[PDB]
């Protein structure tokens, strides 16, 4: 029953997604060669990928999309890591998500492109690495 330990904060957030979101070098394999959910999400609809992305944890990002993560995975704001990336700047895990294949042209809430909040949030660099 130590798979129990899927166990969460109070608001959804797992030791999978701490590691994302901490960018800690080894938790995200022995969490994941453990066998953690890798698709886990809090209770906002992020999943680890997702948290790294946001950050920009280019390495967790690379594991984990190595190992099973939904690359295309929407959050409640459909947001997905990929969008995350740009709305933070998140030049160099951007990129692993394209290289990956991750579809640019998913919207958010409002409908707001990848490159519409990199645009918007002035992120230049991605809004060009999105075309």
């Amino acid at each position: 029953r130590a798979t129990d330990l899927d166990a969460r904060m109070h608001d959804g957030t797992t030791p999978l997604i701490l590691a994302a979101r901490l960018a800690l070098e080894g938790m995200l394999e022995d969490l994941i060669n453990s066998h953690a959910d890798v698709n886990a999400v809090d209770d906002l609809g992020k999943s680890a990928l997702h948290w790294a992305a946001a950050v920009n944890n280019v390495d967790a990002a690379v594991v984990l999309l190595k190992n099973g993560a939904n690359k295309d995975m929407q959050n409640n704001k459909e947001e997905t890591p990929l969008f995350l990336a740009a709305r933070e700047g998140s030049y160099e895990t951007a990129k692993v998500l394209l290289d990956h294949f991750a579809n640019r042209d998913i919207t958010d809430h409002m409908d707001r492109l990848p490159r519409d909040i990199a645009q918007e949030r002035m992120h230049h660099d991605i809004v060009r690495l999105l075309d």
